[PDB]
């Protein structure tokens, strides 16, 4: 079993990454900073159960890491980009394209690049990170929440026309998931550390604590085992109850 | 009060125009055909109620309702695109970012144009038609469903924002609706005509049965009337209950 | 038309009566008060419009209804319980029966007893008024949330059958409702006056303010009309965009 | 680590069991043959691993567990009640209420019996077997569906005033699951055998064949496992990607 995990460096890459490799998956890496050698070493040499790939663009990945790999089993999506609290009437259309280029044209891009030979054996697992941004509480994040929200449904969409070809596709939407020291999208400072910011977390989360990306990592890794194919089309709320009201004054 | 309804020929146009006009909005209406002085004038006779504009884009159109009739109380935004029924794999990347450019950017930049003078007013609807496609039951409809899924959920995520400002923000998400001579999406021919359709109408949905324009324009004009604007951020699925199974 | 609101004093019940007969339903309507003759006849008299009724019980009440008017058009069940803000391990199951009783056995009974003189003529809307608790943000109202599921599950089930013979059924799941002197929900004291309660509304509802009785009864009224049937099954979330919560500390 | 999965014999009670079993929880099964002690030692020699009691309803069920192995770390309530299709109009009030109290009454009165125990030791998993038939596809299922939802309800609302106390609650919702010998809900006979039924499972699915105990088994013992309580709340939709049209 061969693996993708995108933008390993932030979000859910570490966590996906890891417990993906703990698992017996061969785990290929892609992140923009693989982009130079210097950086793409470094990885290599912190993490040696890993597989850096400098690859950037989609088709360009998925081929080296056929080539390098022998076929690819297991694509994790993990999509970022940095969130923009804007008012409606203060974004240009670009911002959105933007957005929606980053976050819903990517992991199309990456499920059209590597389907017709998970087609072709009968077998593979597609798993998009997302955010549960996508109907969510929050406003004036009105580009970020929609992109996330088309994304959740194309991995349900896909998963209708897959399961004729024996492929599970799954979304998975995080709010409150600790990311050390990436700024996508709960670094451990401040969240971990600013009394305020803890303070905020335990208002407004039923299990009163950020998730960890253990618990990320042991979701995708669960998904990928096959142990369960037949949720196919699930997007998990992996938000810790998020958001709770408190009773009345 | 002044609305308008873009690509007023297909989907839920007429229904809507129409019927926001017998309540008394002044209502402007875009469509594609509408480059062509010859259509324009064809469809002003057969509806002097209506007022078709010739403006293409979305800030050209905004601007132009506003300096001929004086501010934009209502929009809505009645989307479509030619939908390709293909696998995964034999779509181009450029295919989904054109089914999104039309069903997706759209309405965020017709909302992103008009929503400024809403605000200062402290006054508006938002409506936005997308689709039951949305986390449906169909296969290699992928393009589809996800643009009309993000197109919806915005409007949910606008109301958020918008009611502070007294706007309310909806999407109407249909299935089975007729459209009259217009392919998008449920034609008279052969929806209402082919023995074998009408049977198909009949059995995957409750009420057995197309909905109408007549519907659809009555929701429209409803929620656009300021009678209910606590149901913001609501997505309306106009489905007359399918699927059944 | 002849239409029955339940429990008229209460929640939706005077928006959705008042709103009905402005429009030209001939109004039938229930209340527990109603037990008592007193209490009726004052009704009558302030409300020359309206028709109350005595019966209590739901096959009782639909017919006196039918003889008295003719037939039932429209049923508007408009239940209520006082909401308990216990944790769970201090209920007695007893009291979720209780809760269930009235809130998911009622709107059932009421449907049972009027469906198949609606079925017979091909015609009839049915309404549930239920609650936005029922998948929300609260904590320790948990006997409650559930049955408002429980009833908003009903009509759209209903829905599905009930198309074959023209009959449209919808559930209306409100929040942050002005209730007037009534304490369901939200009455305008303390919700109109007190300063803190004021503001608990203006932070977390996205329009800033209650929704009316008003607004209530004009969603009724325009289910009830016939204009748009096809919406058969929708829950409405009748909240002004409740919860909200702000950006990041 | 001590659990307890209710009706084992039907539905995703063997699945349940057996796969919690295999992970090294004690794992105590209900059932309502267990009245007869003939049955329960039949049980007893089948399965070593696991240990069927005799009590019946949930608060003797929980003592009794408690008292001979020492505090309930996970409470599996696998609901289970007979279908009867019927239009409205043709059921008695009454048989509703036998609806509601064994697919919705009872898994809250477990909850009730188990919660005060788990916020103690600050530690504890709560799973109800729910249905994907809530808000789904089908006519004349009005108890069922509505009993079911209510049920899926009550898992949500409760993650969210026992997270505080480290104590994760979920609902999973089946179609298309194989339940072997036992009647509910898709015995091997026919489901597995009559073409006919192959036939309907292989169209209105996406994988295109039953879901498994194994599968249900796997599922019940991830969330069991302490590794990812941060879901707290999730109904899973356990269907195949049922339905397809
Ligand atoms: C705008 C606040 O961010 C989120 O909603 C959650 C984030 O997208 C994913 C995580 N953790
Ligand atoms: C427990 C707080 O009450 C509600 O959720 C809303 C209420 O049930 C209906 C209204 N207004
Ligand atoms: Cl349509
Ligand atoms: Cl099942």
């Amino acid at each position: 079993s061969t693996a993708i995990v995108t933008n390993v460096k932030h979000f859910g890459g570490m966590g996906s990454a890891l417990r993906l490799s703990e698992a017996g998956h061969t785990v290929a890496c892609h992140d923009e900073s693989f982009k130079h050698q210097d950086e793409l070493e470094a990885f290599a040499e912190t993490y040696p159960q890993l597989i850096p790939m400098s690859e950037q663009e989609p088709v360009e990945l998925i081929e080296a890491v056929t080539s390098a790999l022998g076929h690819v089993d297991i694509l994790v999506s993990n999509d970022i980009a940095p969130v923009e609290w804007r008012p409606i009437d203060k974004y240009a259309v670009e911002d959105y394209r933007d957005m929606v280029e980053a976050l819903q044209i990517k992991p199309f891009a990456l499920a059209n690049a590597v389907a017709s030979q998970m087609k072709r054996r009968k077998s593979g697992h597609i798993i998009f990170i997302t955010s549960a941004a996508s109907f969510g509480p929050w406003k004036e994040l009105s580009t970020y929440a929609s992109a996330r929200a088309g994304a959740s449904a194309l991995a349900n969409a896909l998963s209708k026309e897959l399961g004729e070809h024996n492929i599970p596709v799954f979304a998975i939407a995080p709010n409150g998931v600790d990311s050390g020291d990436s700024p996508y999208y709960y670094p451990s400072e401040p969240w971990k550390t600013s009394p305020e910011h803890v303070a905020w977390v335990r208002k407004y989360t039923a299990l009163q604590r950020l998730g960890t990306q253990k618990e990320l990592g042991e979701l995708v890794t669960f998904l990928a085992s096959g142990s369960c194919d037949y949720l196919t089309g699930q997007v998990f709320w992996l938000a810790g109850g998020f958001p709770v009201v408190e009773r009345w004054p």
